[PDB]
RNA sequence: GCCUGGCGGCCGUAGCGCGGUGGUCCCACCUGACCCCAUGCCGAACUCAGAAGUGAAACGCCGUAGCGCCGAUGGUAGUGUGGGGUCUCCCCAUGCGAGAGUAGGGAACUGCCAGGC
RNA sequence: GGGCGUUAAGUUGCAGGGUAUAGACCCGAAACCCGGUGAUCUAGCCAUGGGCAGGUUGAAGGUUGGGUAACACUAACUGGAGGACCGAACCGACUAAUGUUGAAAAAUUAGCGGAUGACUUGUGGCUGGGGGUGAAAGGCCAAUCAAACCGGGAGAUAGCUGGUUCUCCCCGAAAGCUAUUUAGGUAGCGCCUCGUGAAUUCAUCUCCGGGGGUAGAGCACUGUUUCGGCAAGGGGGUCAUCCCGACUUACCAACCCGAUGCAAACUGCGAAUACCGGAGAAUGUUAUCACGGGAGACACACGGCGGGUGCUAACGUCCGUCGUGAAGAGGGAAACAACCCAGACCGCCAGCUAAGGUCCCAAAGUCAUGGUUAAGUGGGAAACGAUGUGGGAAGGCCCAGACAGCCAGGAUGUUGGCUUAGAAGCAGCCAUCAUUUAAAGAAAGCGUAAUAGCUCACUGGUCGAGUCGGCCUGCGCGGAAGA
RNA sequence: ACACAGGUGGUCAGGUAGAGAAUACCAAGGCGCUUGAGAGAACUCGGGUGAAGGAACUAGGCAAAAUGGUGCCGUAACUUC
RNA sequence: GUUUAUUAAAAACACAGCACUGUGCAAACACGAAAGUGGACGUAUACGGUGUGACGCCUGCCCGGUGCCGGAAGGUUAAU
RNA sequence: AAUUCCUUGUCGGGUAAGUUCCGACCUGCACGAAUGGCGUAAUGAUGGCCAGGCUGUCUCCACCCGAGACUCAGUGAAAUUGAACUCGCUGUGAAGAUGCAGUGUACCCGCGGCAAGACGGAAAGACCCCGUGAACCUUUACUAUAGCUUGACACUGAACA
RNA sequence: UCCUCCUAAAGAGUAACGGAGGAGCACGAAGGUUGGCUAAUCCUGGUCGGACAUCAGGAGGUUAGUGCAAUGGCAUAAGCCAGCUUGACUGCGAGCGUGACGGCGCGAGCAGGUGCGAAAGCAGGUCAUAGUGAUCCGGUGGUUCUGAAUGGAAGGGCCAUCGCUCAACGGAUAAAAGGUACUCCGGGGAUAACAGGCUGAUACCGCCCAAGAGUUCAUAUCGACGGCGGUGUUUGGCACCUCGAUGUCGGCUCAUCACAUCCUGGGGCUGAAGUAGGUCCCAAGGGUAUGGCUGUUCGCCAUUUAAAGUGGUACGCGAGCUGGGUUUAGAACGUCGUGAGACAGUUCGGUCCCUAUCUGCCGUGGGCGCUGGAGAACUGAGGGGGGCUGCUCCUAGUACGAGAGGACCGGAGUGGACGCAUCACUGGUGUUCGGGUUGUCAUGCCAAUGGCACUGCCCGGUAGCUAAAUGCGGAAGAGAUAAG
RNA sequence: CGGCCGCAAGGUUAAAACUCAAAUGAAUUGACGGGGGCCCGCACAAGCGGUGGAGCAUGUGGUUUAAUUCGAUGCAACGCG
RNA sequence: CGCUUACCACUUUGUGAUUCAUGACUGGGGUGAAGUCGUAACAAGGUAACCGUAGGGGAACCUGCGGUUGGAUCACCUCCU
């Protein structure tokens, strides 16, 4: 639907503590989501085992009770934390004078509020069009009351089937424009895969995900705030990590547990950076009672886009209060197996984050020095033109050795097709 | 020919303001009242009897434009009729022609009948 | 006081115009009711007679074929029931094809289903129409069936359609208002005609007496704004100093004070016109009003102006007013109801002319003067873009030489430091003192793998005559893709 | 409505092959169906035969193509035996 | 097995079975303005109606409304 | 699910690919016990699906045989029809032009074919709406009435508490 | 139905399913008269007065009030208090206003009796406009009327009064709900569905500016906030047309046009090392899949290809075909309703007619003309057909490149789809050739033949025709050009 | 799970992986009993006087600032060290 | 020798049976330890227990019927067979 819910709207929240559907939902998570939406909740109903109802997703008497509660509260709309089937919302809508909305609609609504860009607006519109396509079946019958079953001649098919085809034609046109936005990113991606720069995408929960991590690393202005979500479109800036060289970091939007399946598809269409990320990072926050519950959900979103496989260093947030680990630049092993604990909110650790980046960077334990061309002065001018080696030292017999080791590069250019007729060194 | 009281005309060039001025001519206060009347208590109001006292206030007169108020000519908006271009809008001939400003005017004038030179 | 009256001409024929009641101009329903005719088609039932080639399976009756304490267990085979099977006659009708003005108002050809049964068939009979009969379909009851056929009431009724037949002359509408079991019908009124009366009646214009609240303006009022001024009260920086102060704060002040807009439901103003009344010429076949006879119309259309609604869309809708079409031809706008000119009594192988035009189609200027455009503009299109072209008033510079191009000089400190033998702008800064001002930048863009180089402030530039921009304006240009 | 491809109750029932009143061919008997002559286009109808592939056709194996008899063996799930 | 003769042959209808109800015979019920007749020359192991549909397993809870059946303490109640 | 809107629900199968099918899950918009619930051998011109075989259904048609169609002789209709000297395009127009305007093109007549158009023929559209139209059906619409039922009076008498 | 404002264009009047609000009463005082009186707002000093009371003073005719909506009014007050009261009287009413009428409204004054005031005088309801209901039919009271032979009386009339959410408010009647997919009649494109027409809000496409996004870097690539256009092209609006008839999706067959171009050609920019792309310009000559599911356009998928364009053509095409779809009558399920029945639910089943006059095409003739009549061979004004491409190899592993990879030049072969011809080959067919064979009948019979059974069934097959067979081709050039 | 039986409900035959240092039996000594018995104590009863709402003093639940120093916390801390 | 017939390996077709992995969903293990609900059993465990079998709890468990002991206990001052 082109229309989206207005912020500041009065509303009621109906959440069964056990609302079925695997019960991975959290009421504390719901309050953060509703605050961003602009829902004004006078009363939050908490219930025990209301039978999932084919009619209302809540007990038939409870549906009358929530209708009575809504009439008294003055709340303009009804919000339900677990999913309502298209009939299920429609039956609830008949019982109360006020209209109703659902969590799939509410997360879709949240995306609209946090979107300030054209790519985000088209992406949100497509996702709503998919969710509303299922929702519109009840609405189409109400529209056809005026039609009175006319349209038998012209379209051979029964009336209202043609109306679905027109919405589907709008869906087909919508898909073509969305493809163009991705195609433009892919032309940029073709230049981006120069093979000299790795692609990095930062993923996480809406609050746990550290898009703030880019701010400590690049000191670049970005919108990081308490409001749920709020970074819908990705930001890519140049960061030269000393250990890995030039790298590009992309801020993928944060996601929540039980993410609407259409919304993961829409998020991926904008975020193909997640699909192509050579290095990926997941951030976990202690604000939720169980850090583990957020971890499994992030994996499911990654599984949806098939990026779950990449081995990932895990960053941590809320560490500032905990102060459990002070960042330490010590390698117990060359692999250095650990999960980074530094949090970007206070800038706790930077060289230690880089040590984890050295673990990410491919390295040789032997680090055998590459053969070096004879003219150091010409090499130094080339280093000034490109990258000067961080450590360079003289070696015995007039040899020069540098910390960067590239034996394959020296074989490919310095010693490949040379005749060596003189054969001074055999 | 002056100053006062009434009853009108005209109702801001008429009003308000500021400063002055006048007293048994008048007028206003003022003096008394379990008297005629009179307060939903109220001789601040209304009456009645009248002398002292004063123009303080009021009242009237004079100056003062500080504001009110009136306000040209010219220009403009509009519009009647014919004609034209015809973005919803105009333009031309022609007749009528604002409001708002502006220079300015502006502190009234006049009748009738009684009390005082 | 009023209201209705006051001896005011009628009556009967004949002819015509209306209205009422009858079939009431004419044709045309679906239906309803009444009395009959059909069960030779069909549906059920009754009575009495027929048919079912062939082939197969085989029940019961089992005369009976073992054994257990006894039960369980369990032992041979003649017959000929079946709403049995396969399949002709027979009955039906599942798919396809042809036919569909056929051979046929449901058939033909290939395949199909039942065919000893709740079968089929012949001959009679019975049940009759709001009735029958129904293994149930609103099936069937003579190619007719949510109620047969025939005659009657019957020319039912039909605010609905269609048609309405000879000639000429005169006038000539309306598609509005109010009502409606009413919206496509009707009644009254307005508009048309015919007659009879009547006064400078009516119109146009001039002059005069009005009243308003429209346009337009304006913001005092009702609201709606913007800015500047700003402590009343509270935010409150001091504040468990409210401190009868540390201040009223380093915030809005609230009315308020100056300016600025906006209004259909705002008005301290206020037109043009329109309306009403009066007088007066001139004119118009009393054009006006009243009464009586006869209507039609009460579906309007477009354009102009003033608006509502829509999207300042619609050949949209709904109003007010005018014009045209309707109901008006002719000339023009290529063709064209409503747009422009003009209102056709007739004839002429006569002139003038409106709108519109004068190169050919195609009547008339290859007319005159001056100017503009170079696109075929003319001959579809906006925001915007541009040394297209033409005009106008200004500004700077210039014979201490206009504007170009052009080459050289344009350098220490100021390579001094700071991501480091790049330390200097390319990550940033300290910087403007000048030495040696014809001239010299601790520079605008750069570049070199730092360290060279580039253009320009000044000079000499011969050539030199005008030169650089802006504004306003006429006509062009690009923006500019359809089957 | 017709000199109409439909409908119309019973009876008789030869030969050969065949279970048979199926069917093929014949008896006895009756007929060639009241417009013909050419030519041998498309197209239409009713058929015949098809290389290779074989349901790819199509809404759907619609239609067509196949199998088909008698004798002897042999025969599953389930079962109301 | 029957059926929409003449666009529907079906999952429709029927069916044997099962229950519920009425019905004592001059039966109930029907066609009859009535006589009569069918039911039936039958007699509750019979008839009529309604529903379901062989078979196997079964048919839970509820009489609040409406109907039907039984009862009236009182009230209301026509003609007269 | 002859029932589930969403829905092509989710899984597993069968295919290269399966909205059908089959089997599970229960989240029954809107199953449920003679308005019958669940199964069921046999049966079905029943509904849906999957195989083997087979083929002109198909790729993609080809040839052949007969009946027409063609020509010749004889007999000899039909629907329809305001009149026609009956092109195309673009525009206009009661808004889809053989007939108007402009332009291109076009000697005059058949015969055999194809159907793009003559808003082609057939049939006062069947869809929609109106008529202070009609029929039939239903009920808790109004007004009645058959039918059932209740009392009184008559037909209809006597005697004893 | 009534009242008030606006639209309503300064007389009045004026419509819409146009924008805003009220009434279906109240008071015997809130009426009449006489007399008196004058507000809302803040400030100052003061009680449990402080923003809220009540004082003493300071602003105005009034920002107050009006029984209640709105507008017009209002100081002489209509506003507020007191006293006395009942004119909230009866009969009439010159004259107006407003309506088509029925009616509604104002009305000085006359007459008879009241009230208040000394008097002038004023009063026939409320400051005004809403607060209502005709007629019929009945009820009650009075009456100076009539009363069916007469005297009465019932009954009627007149006068006063009563009974209507007759609210659909100019009111059919005392009294009235639904269904029809079983439907039928008379009309209407006066009125919706399909298509065409207007429009273009939406849609789609393009441009204007450019905060941004881009590894630094608005325009390589997209572009927020806003703006302007184009098209008829999607959703809509309208109702001009079509209801005495314009067949509805899809598929099959057959097409044609536009260029907003999918492939193939030519370019520009690139954040284009090569390969491969992105974006834009020019360019319409040709080309632009097969299947599974399902009725599908769609969609999802599997696998092709150089690509499997986007639209118009009545969302092309039913006198061309289909009928899965919808769109009838049978049945069932879920839900709604007491029910008949219903469903923008599902499911199974369910009649698609035309002999071509005209234009139009596709083929093929006749007549006359072209100037004496013939028989030939041609020029070419015009017109049509044809215009596709892949794969491999050389150049060359060269250019390009750190590698991985790997050339828009220039040559050669080889195919796919398409069109044309042909029948030498390979095949098909071949009822008009030969043979085998089942059943029967005939020619006397054996033998040999023939008829009939689909050509009886087959097996083969010549000519001819034909594809699945083989040949051939879409070119190279040349001229004028588009972007460049 | 398979077999067999059963109309079902279920019966019978009857494992495995996985897990633990136990699981159990009878006795002993205590503790405890909303088990029984006998007793005792202002424990109850029979009485007398108080506490539970006004100034001293103590702690905590606890607040506050510079601290409101530390401890004592049912009975057996709370006029306590 | 060629040829033919029997036997037969590879192989192929149909139809079954038994093993292993796996098959959304679903049924049922001991368990780090605190924020985590009731009290069924052990005392007569506050309704004696558990044994079979049905139905209900939808927390252990409750209740019906039969069984078993692997069950605790013998009374308030208080006129009279
Ligand atoms: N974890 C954590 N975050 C903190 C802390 N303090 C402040 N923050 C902020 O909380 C974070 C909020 O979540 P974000 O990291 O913004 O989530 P995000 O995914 O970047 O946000 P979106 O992309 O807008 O959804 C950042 O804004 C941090 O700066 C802290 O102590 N811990």
């Amino acid at each position: 639907m082109f229309d989206r819910y207005d912020a500041g709207e009065q509303a009621v929240l109906v959440h069964i503590y056990f609302t079925q559907d695997k019960d991975m939902e959290d009421l504390q998570e719901f309050e953060s989501l509703v605050s961003s939406a602009g829902v004004e909740a006078l009363q939050v109903i908490t219930g025990s085992r209301k039978a999932p109802h084919p009619k209302y997703f809540v007990g038939e008497g409870k549906a009358v009770e929530i209708a009575e509660a809504v009439k008294a509260t003055g709340a303009s709309v009804v919000l339900f934390d677990h999913a309502l089937s298209p009939a299920q919302e429609r039956n609830l809508e008949r019982l109360c004078e006020c209209r109703v909305i659902d969590r799939t609609g509410l997360i879709l609504d949240i995306f609209a509020q946090r979107a300030r860009t054209h790519e985000g607006k088209l992406q949100v519109e497509l996702a709503q069009l998919r969710h509303l396509a299922t929702r519109l079946v009840r609405g189409w019958t109400h529209l056809e009351r005026q039609k009175g079953g006319i349209g038998l001649r012209g379209p051979g098919e029964t009336q209202l089937e043609t109306d679905r085809r027109l919405l589907r034609n709008r869906i087909v046109q919508i898909q073509s424009r969305l493809e163009r936005v991705e195609k433009q990113r892919e032309q940029g991606r073709q230049s981006r895969i120069k093979a000299d720069v790795p692609t990095v995408s930062l993923v996480g929960y809406t609050n746990a995900g550290k898009s703030t991590l880019f701010n400590r690393i690049t000191e670049a202005r970005v919108y990081a705030a308490d409001q749920l979500f709020a970074t819908l479109d990705p930001t890519l800036r140049r960061i030269d990590v000393a250990d890995v060289g030039e790298t590009v970091l992309a801020d993928t939007v944060g996601f929540i547990r039980h993410l609407p399946h259409d919304l993961v598809a829409a998020f991926k269409a904008t975020l193909q950076e997640t699909r192509q990320a050579t290095l990926l990072l997941h951030v976990i926050d202690a604000a939720d009672v169980r850090v583990q519950e957020n971890i499994e959900a992030v994996n499911t979103v990654l599984e949806e886009i098939d990026a779950h496989e990449i081995p990932t260093l895990l960053v941590m947030n809320k560490i500032d209060m905990l102060e459990d680990f002070e960042p330490r630049i010590d390698r117990d092993e060359e692999n250095k197996p650990n999960r980074v604990w530094l949090s970007a909110q206070t800038g706790a650790g930077i060289p230690q984050l880089f040590q984890a980046l050295t673990e990410r960077l491919s390295g040789e334990v032997a680090q055998h020095t590459l053969r070096l061309p004879p003219q150091e002065g010409r090499l130094r001018s080339r280093f000034y033109q490109l990258q000067a080696i961080e450590k360079e030292w003289m070696e015995e017999d007039g040899s020069v050795s540098l910390q960067v080791r590239m034996p394959i590069v020296d074989w490919r250019r310095l010693c490949k097709q040379e005749p060596a007729l003189i054969d001074y060194l055999i």
